[PDB]
């Protein structure tokens, strides 16, 4: 299998007026790429697929895919939706405008049985043939991509190479990989990455890299070289960031976090996302200081 | 405030070669009407809404609307959406083609904070005159609106006038009642029709009145008449078809029993929704023996 792995940022969305800021974009893209980064998702959960159109969802992955030319980064696209022709439509424009691989969340809201997830994501996988890795984040979707599932998908389906697993859920990583080791297995939950990582997962989808590009790199290029007392150091130490950046649902904290590095012009979202509480904004103020942030 | 109350029926979408079959579609809120329902509410959950188009959930509000004019049978249209902005485009939509009031579901997947969820329902009050339900379902959509953040929606807006609760938590039924009694709270779980009802609960937004709309309507004018005994009654006889219709996730159950009365033609969904699996169809046509299924 063609497999996109490393660390990788789930990219953060900046608005002007109400618009995508394309130039910031891909001056933040631009930054990931200087600071070690491997790939790149463009238009996550944490960049705000919901609210983005088609149209933006778009463009956001064509500025991925033009920002990282000429380099070793990769773009691994965010693709899913809840309705499967949306999702296959998101794949077929990711393959044809150049993105290196899809990412596709499981399906939020309507609640597709085992057997529903395994033809969403087999029409999917079936629609491209460039590597497709699943996502799965419950808390958000209220539906989970079971153990059994994914290990079918993977084995039956030959672009899906793994999944970002978002469920705080350290003894389905160990299941998945004891039955299936061939896998790649990515972290989507900042705070366990070395966890992970340890276990045999092979990157990391990261929010914390928007603002700490540098020391998720190298947590997991420790980790990857299983020099585990240096990847298990920084996680560590990224635990307390890691932690607030969901003081509030995430993207909230982490634009916070980039508005008030100066990474961004200002601090706005697309509702139903709204700025962080006064108390939330200081306490992400307040822990940001033990940090060293990288700028432009 | 203005108001839509009783038994309103979360009706399923039928299609036919993988479109909405809009011709059967009429036909069985024809059927709704006939048997005692006061409202229907065109493309909820139920309803599949994330799976139809734009376009697709704009005609089914059209030809409820259509089918329900010249009679006392009221029209909810499902204008919910995770965008703040598509849920405002869908409110505007239904006003401005008929509908005497809107459904709106919390966001879905992007977890808005209360304050959010506060901002989302205020834009969409704002953009109509017609009145507007609040929808939480935490199971589906990952976020929960809250007892206070629902109370002062309700004192706020004008067009905001109940909450339809889909949470299995009769304690925030009473939480909402005791501190605001003049808000229509509305049932979105059968099985606990009677009990939301008994506490002053003013409606129902079903899934089984689809195949039992007799049954449903009676069960709340029972309630509603203050007749406590009778709509326990219908309640209780209703617990297994009731349970049976979630053996799997929404409407997959309600479509397979309507399949199986013979209302709808095809058993057929949108990806990622899919036919039960084979176990579960034979369990849901063994516990429709024992109702009566009003024909057309
Ligand atoms: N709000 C819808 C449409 C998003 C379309 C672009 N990502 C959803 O979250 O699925
Ligand atoms: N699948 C998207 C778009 C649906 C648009 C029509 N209801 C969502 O669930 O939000
Ligand atoms: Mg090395």
């Amino acid at each position: 299998k063609n497999i996109i792995i490393g660390a990788m940022t789930a990219l953060i969305t900046p608005f002007k007026n109400g618009k995508v800021d394309e130039q910031s974009y891909a001056r933040l893209i631009k930054r990931q790429i200087e600071n070690g980064i491997d790939a790149v998702v463009p238009v996550g959960t944490t960049g705000e697929s919901a609210t983005l159109t088609a149209e933006e969802h778009r463009t956001c992955i064509e500025i991925a895919v033009e920002t990282c030319k000429g380099t070793k980064v990769k773009v691994l696209a965010g693709a899913g939706s809840n309705a499967t022709h949306e999702a296959v439509g998101l794949a077929k424009f990711a393959k044809e405008h150049g993105a290196d691989g899809i990412l596709s969340v499981a399906p939020y809201y309507n609640k597709p049985t085992q057997q529903g997830l395994y033809e969403h994501y087999k029409a999917i996988a079936q629609s491209v043939d460039i590597p497709v890795l699943l996502y799965n984040v419950p808390g958000r979707t209220g539906c989970e991509i079971s153990t059994d599932t994914i290990i079918k998908l993977f084995r039956d389906c030959e672009n899906i190479y793994g999944v970002k697993e978002a469920s705080g859920n350290i003894d389905k990583c160990v299941d998945l990989l004891a039955h299936e080791p061939r896998m790649m297995l990515i972290s989507g939950e900042d705070a366990i990455n070395y966890p992970i990582l340890s276990n045999g997962g092979k990157g990391v989808i990261s929010v914390t890299s928007n603002l700490l590009p540098d020391m998720i790199s190298a947590l997991t290029h420790f980790a990857l070289d299983e020099n585990y007392k240096e990847a298990k150091k920084i996680n560590d130490e990224l635990y307390n960031i890691n932690k607030i950046l969901f003081c509030e649902s995430n993207p909230i904290p982490i634009k916070t976090a980039m508005y008030l590095a100066g990474l961004i012009e200002s601090l706005e979202f697309r509702l139903p996302l709204c700025s962080p509480s006064k108390e939330n904004f200081a306490k992400i103020e307040e822990v940001m200081k033990k940090y060293k942030i990288k700028g432009f």
